[PDB]
């Protein structure tokens, strides 16, 4: 509890330096489950760690992931409504930004605006922050496979490999022993579920159901999501990882 | 009583990650009666346990159901004066919305935008966030039967069956029960009327009446409200339940 | 008091589910003398307990009806001054509503469209919410008598039997005793003002001043006050009552 | 031929004083059939010379009658677009008048803002001025039937009974000889049949069709059009004058 | 030549009372070819005289039919630049006015806009008014099939069968000869085609290509173009007809 | 001469029905040297008449082609400055077309679009209408290659193949003649320059320059201009072609 009057409407900084709705929106984002994005050589391929609580849900919906384009997805992790009020207003600017650009999407410029609009709304006192996390990805053949992560403090870090959520420090060393640069996506992405739901404890975290979404070369550059086949193939490949 | 001067004006976070207005709004829906809705699989069918506490009253008022369009419905719950002021903002917005898309109404981006009005009251100060939940349904051809719930922290989650309210441990364990795809959605209703009135516990709770309102493929499309003989049958399906 | 620094500036939410400035203006209703209306079968006549205190007021005012239209009528309790203020702006609300109908106006989306001015100043903090409630009241051909109660907290309810103020508890027992859908007007509003100055308790209140204002069949749909003979055959009509 | 470079855009005047658009739209509106209208003492009630030249058309359709309110009325003679497009302007203005006014809407000022209308396109340059008629009428119980008549030259000239087309001298002289204020509106209505398609010459002018819209007593003030029967009955009335 | 010095920017009238633009229009709409429309009882189709020229064309292009809505389709006739621009300005107008209806498109109120948005530019010298005519037609249910024919002097003329374009003579002869609201669309629009291409003068005109495209029952309410087996069905119906 | 006084300013009709600056706009482009495109199948490849005046001038400028989009480009006649305006406009409207559609450019809307804005500057009378032409064409995968030619006159006509300019019958002639859809676009665009320069009269006219620029499957995609080798081996070919 550092900050004992600095910590009310903390816009106003205290003197360790540490801006207290970044700690709100970052304890948040470890509260909620660790999903994690990779920026493999022809694409850019997402993943959740989707929670299974009951069966009232519906499969297909509760869904983490977020078409931003036509190749451009949100993986988001935090709290989900101010998520997809960040898709919608995302969605309006990328508007404007594949206005301003004339080939397809350039995602640096793009990502940049959309932090702005983050960390625009973290220095006043109406409303909260965004206590949320998301991932922007967009592959291309003019500029690429680009990636980048939109913290909650507005200071968008681009990854080759990245990871947000809970757990998150065992998934970045996983991700820091992959090959992230190396293989083909589909591989990569099969580690990825396969490692993934390695970390998912499935006593102290309950059920768990696999999220992820493609976009690359396969797929004609479509953001799909990923198919009943290649869910339940990465189903059994975690699984025989997990029976070890 | 988490949160020493953090839950003030709770704009600003706390560091467990917890927005305490979603606490003050999340509570205020478990203060007030448990009301379902279900997306069938030609029909999307809501139900309001509505609560009988004198003769004064009106039948047919004190309705928790709101048509927002011609097949679109809002089953209401939390606090009901703010739930009419969304339900007449989202009539604009609907308004709005027919104007975008050429066909039938298309629920998805809809109730995106309402819960994104619904979400952009919660980082300030002037007055309070929406303090209540409703349930958006749409049954079409071109599009079929949708169903999206929009929370009180603008995160909305569409079902095939959901439930808001006091009760919504029984509610949501004896939905994921049910078949929520496979039957006609006037069994499948009629299940509905009978369980939540087996949920309704007569001696904490006061009298009751039920209300229930359609829209489906018998009714013409239109979002009709149960007729007395379907609501005197149901009332009888559900003494049937009750009486074992 | 329940609330420590939750009902500070109460748009901001308790985790009990209670917005203490909808307490504050239902309590501030209860500290007001308790008016009732009634939804009879060709009129819709409103009631009110005036209060005498001394000589230098004026007969005919201190009126705590106010007309709005010429048969929508506005039976004020609460706080005066901003019930004036409500007033005013539902002339201009109204005049916007008539705009809109073509026929003689619907109250339903009118009382609808007041009632989301009610609540919109309840989540700010510049000035205060509306502690004061109002109950609006048409009679037509085309659509009917229809009634409408805005309470403090927007959510307005309609009613065929009303009741607002201090002991609302035995009026609103006694409005579910009476038949307010079967008898003509004119025989239950002599009833309803029998039967308010029978709860009229002389020794806690002090003098009192019969208020209650026509519109209906015999008086050409006009929104009339009760005259005088009619007035003091109500009187003669509470103190039969009161005799016994 | 009046005028040489005077009548070329003749908002300028000519030293005769006949600005010669008001002539472009007399002898526009004595190129069409002769339409009237007349107030009787409990009614106002329009007919139209209505000409039959081909089976391609519709019945019910070119209708030169416009309800513009519930018991407001329109009866166009000239050119026929130029008048939907006053008839669909008067309806937002009569929407802005019935604002204005509390009880039923009182023709006059409503006919004086739409004169209004029609006189502020005759001083410019840009399209033409309206070169059409129409008449307004009105039928009330706190105003009563009101009748007024806007010329194309924006001089609203209300009438007992009203006159304008083409054989507007035999008309208005029979119109003159008629009981316009004293017998009951039936009876009128079906001398105005009469007498109108006594005017009706079948050789100069083509086949005709009966036009006539009522709003009255016996219409419950509603602006209905004259039934099948009622109809029929007035073009044998018609054709019982037309056989001597 | 009637009109010297008066047709020269003829928004000022002449005393003939004929706007020598709506002349302009109109032997501008009689210079292109003759397409007709009709409103039979399960649908509103319409029919296109379409002019071969040349090789370099294409088919399927050159297209003088024009969707509005999912339902709602534009036959022009005149000049075919000023009728797209009046579709673009149409389709924004109906995107207004799908906002304003709660239902399906209802075209009455849709059609006096668009025609209102005509007559408009027909006052005025800044650039010429519409020289060209087009047909709007809905099928629909709760409504029905509707079809409004907007002149281009701005009075839209509803009807069962309609025709615009060069040879309006013998084809309005030949529409209201045709059973119109009797038989069912699909051999009424075979007696369309065949009668059009009866009037198609192979000499004098040019050489020529059928122009049809569907809404109503059979093709699910979608404003389907006439597919090739019916396309040439209806080519081999006009050539029994023309063998003879 | 068709007209006396109807020609001055021409937005106000004539009874022939011929808009004069339609006539002006159409006799500048054939005063311009005649400029052809065509849609091959997996491109849309355009070619211009260059004509060499004098050695004061820079080759690869005097450019009639005029990029849009990475693969949309302009190929004008008729007067080149009132072309680049429209290509400047048009490269912002082009911005606003891609800010709303998602995928790659859909050209059919956009050249919507930019013929609105050529026929909405035809009705005034403060500078003139254009005088020239212009081809869009765009090749894409989730659309296809598209090709539109918007007149001086907004009827915007799309072609598998065009032509405009002087000598517009012989090129139209032998457009139809070739095969427009069926070979590769290189061997067509070779018979493209062939022909064109074949139709180009040396005596007549002055010295010539090939002007061609690609846009398809060979080219990445790109609106690449003819490279240098594949200038002179078109230049060769119709050398070939104009040996015989």
């Amino acid at each position: 509890s550092i900050g004992t009057g600095y910590d009310l409407s903390a816009s106003t900084f205290s003197p360790d330096g540490r801006v207290f709705q970044v700690e709100y929106a970052m304890k948040a984002v470890e509260n909620s489950s660790t999903a994690i994005g990779i920026r493999c050589k022809d694409g850019v391929v997402f993943g959740v760690e989707k929670l299974v609580l009951s069966k009232l849900y519906e499969e297909g919906s509760n869904k983490r992931l977020f078409n931003v384009d036509r190749h451009v997805g949100m993986a988001v992790a935090g709290l989900l409504a101010d998520a997809r009020s960040l898709a919608d207003i995302a969605r309006e600017e990328a508007s404007n930004f594949r206005s301003n650009f004339g080939y397809n999407i350039p995602l640096k410029h793009l990502a940049d605006r959309v932090a702005m609009y983050v960390h625009a709304y973290t220095l006043y006192s109406a409303v909260r922050p965004f206590g949320c996390s998301f991932m922007l990805g967009s592959y291309s053949v003019n500029d690429g496979a680009q990636l980048y992560m939109i913290d909650p403090s507005g200071v968008s870090y681009g990854y080759w490999g990245c990871a947000i959520g809970k757990a998150r420090q065992a998934a970045k060393t996983e991700i820091e022993k992959l090959q992230m640069k190396e293989m083909t996506c589909r591989d990569i992405v099969k580690e990825v579920a396969k490692i993934i739901y390695i970390v998912h404890d499935e006593v102290k975290d309950k059920a768990f159901e696999l999220e992820l979404s493609w976009v690359g070369e396969l797929t004609n550059g479509r953001h799909e999501i990923v198919p009943k086949d290649i869910r339940e193939e990465a189903e059994k490949y975690a699984k025989e990882s997990l029976k070890e």
